[PDB]
């Protein structure tokens, strides 16, 4: 809702101001959503292809970040049978399909060429863990606090390797490597694992070394914690434990705690790496009823991480299929739905490609947000957010950007999709516009 | 989970750095709750006793808060028939039981004489109402951005007044006054009125003065918004149009954001109004799974409110009755279990009383969390938090202590409920226990 009045927001920029280097926005397939994203039956192939380039081509979603489960469970796991003891020999298997993973990778790489792949282990196999299943959390054996017959932690970093090679001899490149998913909660139910900050430390050491022989440019992250609190005490002590150079990425969801400050970590970006509207219903609207899963939530929500924790990237939960409000993209038979959710994610990511750089952004009204990114040849997005519920009209001072010459004006609000509004030539380091109200403004500067 | 290793914190607690005076704890009835606290069949009336004194007793539960509905719907509201202008007449109605809200404020008063009720509206009558209906949000007619018949702001100030004058005349004092319940939300089918900042102001600065004329200490709340950035956006909007000295108290839910930094008002406490897991299935562990719902978990969601946004109070949503998880006691029939959750509010507000200071607490390790209270009448507690998987051997230094003699020791986790430990003299200014995993140990100072 809106009403009838206007006020006014100075808005600074500053390219000689430099912060975090930007990855991109993404989502998963685990689980098999990948194969409802691509299921031959119901989804046309046609349809396939578009929902996967409606996510992924940079002119549209503009997603980077592909998260794969590396599967623990029959049917989806490299390792189907275990050896006796770490000893082996190891049986890989490679089915060519990945629970429809290598589809929704090999596909979104197709529309987006700097595909960032994160393969992102749930659990160990379960002959690798305490518990002796997949399933209801445990420790990776061989990590303090354990005791299993042998110490499993180089065989579970050499599968976890070996999953990688797997999709680079199909031509894919991995950029990120995780061990475990919300080690800080056991679900009971699916694939789970559990850790503090001294055993993950007792695993990076191995896994760390061992990756970076194979895959010396693969990074590595630590640890998708549910929330940011749950994630910084991980952090704290696998450093604690000695472990400060065995990871390379901080990673972490958004369900059971929110920053406004950053990690704990120097010298390491970090990703928000799964986050959804678990319990809602399906839901596409922008900004209707002000609940989190509407679109203009989660342009502020991405807001607060980028500014906030200095975050370079931010996953979805599903990109597409069932499972209610989990997925961007709600497909049924031969028919979808694009949650306006994704043009939040656009509003940053369409603009701040890989390799952008978040720059210094000021607003003199707190609820007009501001946030701006410089790729890597030059060009700048200022995502400006009129939280407000009138129009305001926003002067931008441009510091360092002297060489841009013309900018463009996208709108997203309860009408428009990333809209272009307006395009004209940069005479001087001033920009005046007015933003609509609920409102994502994204100027872009050439 | 936890595994056999000892480390050690050094904590530094300093009774000359303050902070903010603490209300305490509670909950609500509101929306018949209170009716299933207080039913006609099933759980008799030794239980209904029971139960509120499980809550409110200062030696259990240890809550202090009771938040109403000032409703608005058909059978729950003081106007049953509105006039058809604001001029009047306004035929009001008490009929004594308030949708059993005032069973439940009497029965927690008798347990706990210092009782902190707040009376919140979650939506103006629908006659006062843009929308003409105390459902779908909306908003109170004669604030800015409204073209109603009649400018209905006085006429809504004095109805909520009124309904505070009921209770006062009913014995029991009122503490705090609310106009909206989440302004940035509307759930549709329910008691719901939006607002921004604003609009806020524009009836804030009609129901403050008429608020003190009628009663000079009664506080005035803002806005019960659903997240800490929504409640951050209006009180910057409220303050912007002239209204920072119309209200006292600043509000906020913990649905829709969560802090890490205080709110930006200047002399003003916060309360956390309302919060549950309100989508899981009821739940009373307190270290099991690590998911939000359970006990261990809102210890640690409120060390962050108490020492990272200097909040006041916190309040689980509904206290007793069905709704799965949204309640701190669950009732069937004559039967009640009781959420552990309980135990995190209780290790808090049993020993940090109404009008106890927050003083300055630090640790030397990050996930060994302290924060420290002192009474008005010089007692201290000293909640610890051990969330890692492993004892921790504390030292705790006192400064500013020195009246301080006597030590008692209480302990939460998965089988101890606030239980007594230990108590022993005070010689010297340094306290040294052992605290177990993923527990909260209050150490008591006499
Ligand atoms: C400051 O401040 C602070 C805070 O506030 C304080 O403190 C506090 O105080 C308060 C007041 O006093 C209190 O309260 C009270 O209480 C009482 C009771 O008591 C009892 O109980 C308790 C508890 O118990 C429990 O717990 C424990 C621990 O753990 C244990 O051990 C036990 O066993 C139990 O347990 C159980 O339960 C639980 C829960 O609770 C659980 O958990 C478990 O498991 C189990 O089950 C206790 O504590 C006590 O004891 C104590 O004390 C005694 C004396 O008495 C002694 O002898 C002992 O020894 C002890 O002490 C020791 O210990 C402790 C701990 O324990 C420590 O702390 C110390 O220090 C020492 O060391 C007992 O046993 C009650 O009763 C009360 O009530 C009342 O009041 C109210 C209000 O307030 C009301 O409402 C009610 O109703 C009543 O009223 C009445 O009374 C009054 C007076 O009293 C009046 O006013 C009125 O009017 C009425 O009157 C009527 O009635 C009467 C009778 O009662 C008659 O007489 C007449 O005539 C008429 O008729 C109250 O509530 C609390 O407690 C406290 N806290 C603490 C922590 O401590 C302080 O003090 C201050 N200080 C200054 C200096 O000021
Ligand atoms: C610095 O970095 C910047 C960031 O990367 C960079 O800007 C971006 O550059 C890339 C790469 O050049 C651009 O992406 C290309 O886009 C081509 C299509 O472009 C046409 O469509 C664009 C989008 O059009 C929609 O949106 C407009 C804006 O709202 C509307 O006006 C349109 O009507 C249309 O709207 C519809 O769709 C919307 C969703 O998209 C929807 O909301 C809306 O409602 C409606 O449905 C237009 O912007 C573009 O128009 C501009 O350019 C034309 C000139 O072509 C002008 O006439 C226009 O006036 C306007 O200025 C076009 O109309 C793609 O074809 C291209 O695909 C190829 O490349 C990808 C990988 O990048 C491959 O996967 C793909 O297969 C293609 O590969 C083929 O070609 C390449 C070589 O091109 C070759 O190597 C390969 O082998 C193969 O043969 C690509 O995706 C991107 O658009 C730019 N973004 C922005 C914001 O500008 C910038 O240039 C860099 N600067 C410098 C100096 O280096
Ligand atoms: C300290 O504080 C804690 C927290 O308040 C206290 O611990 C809690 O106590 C309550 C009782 O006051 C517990 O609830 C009861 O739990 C028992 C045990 O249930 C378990 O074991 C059963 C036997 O093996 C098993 O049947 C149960 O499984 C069924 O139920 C679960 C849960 O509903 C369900 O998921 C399953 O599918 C099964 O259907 C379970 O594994 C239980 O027997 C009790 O049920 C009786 O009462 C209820 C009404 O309350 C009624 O519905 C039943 O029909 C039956 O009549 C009841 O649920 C609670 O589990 C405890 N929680 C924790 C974390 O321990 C503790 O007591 C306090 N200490 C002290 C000293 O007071
Ligand atoms: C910018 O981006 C937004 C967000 O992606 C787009 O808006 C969404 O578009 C989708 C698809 O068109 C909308 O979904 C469809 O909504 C139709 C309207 O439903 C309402 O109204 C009818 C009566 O008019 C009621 O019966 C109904 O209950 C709703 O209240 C539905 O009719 C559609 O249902 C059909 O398809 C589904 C499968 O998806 C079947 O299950 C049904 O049986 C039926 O055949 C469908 O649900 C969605 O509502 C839009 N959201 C918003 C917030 O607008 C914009 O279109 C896009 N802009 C542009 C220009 O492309
Ligand atoms: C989420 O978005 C959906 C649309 O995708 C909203 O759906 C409306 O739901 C109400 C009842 O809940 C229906 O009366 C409307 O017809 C629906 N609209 C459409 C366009 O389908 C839903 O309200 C949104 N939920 C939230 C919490 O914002
Ligand atoms: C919340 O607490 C309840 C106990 O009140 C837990 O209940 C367990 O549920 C599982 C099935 O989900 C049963 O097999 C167990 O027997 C139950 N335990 C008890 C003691 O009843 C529930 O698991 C907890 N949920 C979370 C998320 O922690
Ligand atoms: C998935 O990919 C493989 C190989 O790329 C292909 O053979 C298979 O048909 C694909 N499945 C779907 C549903 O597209
Ligand atoms: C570990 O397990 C083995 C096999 O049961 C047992 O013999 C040994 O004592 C255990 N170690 C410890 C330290 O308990
Ligand atoms: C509410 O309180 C009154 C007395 O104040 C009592 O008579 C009535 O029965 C109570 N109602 C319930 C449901 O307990
Ligand atoms: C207010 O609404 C009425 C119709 O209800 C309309 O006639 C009138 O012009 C409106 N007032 C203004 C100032 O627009
Ligand atoms: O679904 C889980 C949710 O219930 C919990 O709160 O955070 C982690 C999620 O995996
Ligand atoms: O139930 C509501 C929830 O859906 C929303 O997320 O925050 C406010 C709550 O009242
Ligand atoms: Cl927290």
């Amino acid at each position: 809702w809106s009403y009838s009045q206007t006020l006014s927001a100075n808005i600074q920029v500053n390219a000689l101001q430099r912060y975090q280097e930007m990855i991109g926005g993404g989502c998963s397939g685990a689980f098999g959503w990948a194969c409802q994203q691509f299921p031959t039956t119901g989804l046309t192939p046609e349809n396939q292809e578009e929902v996967t380039k409606i996510l992924f081509d940079e002119n549209i979603g503009g997603l980077s970040i592909v998260r794969n489960d590396i599967g623990s469970s029959p049917g989806s796991t490299i390792l189907p049978t275990c050896p006796a003891t770490p000893a082996g020999p190891f049986n890989y298997q490679w089915d060519g399909s990945d629970s429809c993973q290598f589809n929704l990778t090999k596909t979104a790489l197709k529309y987006n060429p700097e595909l960032y792949v994160y393969a992102n282990a749930w659990s160990a196999p379960g002959c690798m863990k305490t518990v002796g299943t997949e399933n209801d959390g445990g420790q990776i054996c061989g990590v303090r606090g354990t005791n299993c017959t042998y110490d499993w932690r180089q065989a579970y970093a050499d599968y976890l390797v070996q999953y990688v090679k797997f999709y680079q001899a199909e031509g894919i490149d991995i950029s990120l490597l995780g061990a475990w998913n919300e080690p800080d909660f056991n679900p009971v139910t699916y694939e789970s694992m559990e850790s503090d900050g001294f055993q993950a430390k007792d695993f990076l050491e191995i896994l760390y070394p061992t990756v970076k022989k194979a895959f010396p440019n693969l990074d590595v992250s630590c640890c998708d914690a549910t929330g940011a609190r749950q994630e910084r005490n991980i952090l704290y002590e696998v450093q604690q434990a000695g472990g400060e150079h065995f990871f390379d990425v901080a990673t972490w969801h958004n369900y059971q705690s929110s920053p406004e400050r950053p990690f704990n970590v120097v010298g390491k970006p970090n990703i928000m790496t799964e986050w959804a509207d678990g319990s809602g219903p399906w839901n596409t609207t922008w900004d209707v009823s002000g609940q989190l899963a509407e679109g203009l939530q989660w342009a502020l929500y991405m807001h607060n991480a980028f500014t906030n924790s200095d975050t370079s990237g931010y996953n979805h939960w599903w990109c597409a299929g069932g499972g209610a409000d989990n997925v961007l993209i709600s497909i049924t038979g031969n028919s979808y739905e694009v949650s306006s959710r994704l043009w939040a994610f656009a509003s940053y990511f369409r603009f701040a490609r890989p390799g952008s750089v978040r720059i210094g952004a000021t607003s003199s009204v707190e609820n007009v947000y501001v946030s701006a990114y410089e790729n890597k040849n030059g060009t700048v997005s200022i995502p400006v957010i009129n939280a407000a519920h009138f129009p305001y009209e926003v002067t931008i001072d441009l510091q360092g950007l002297k060489a841009r010459k013309r900018v463009s004006t996208f709108l997203t609000d309860n009408s428009h999709n990333v809209t272009l509004m307006d395009q004209s030539e940069l005479h001087g380091s001033v920009l005046k516009a007015t933003v609509p109200p609920r409102a994502v403004q994204v100027f872009w500067l050439e």
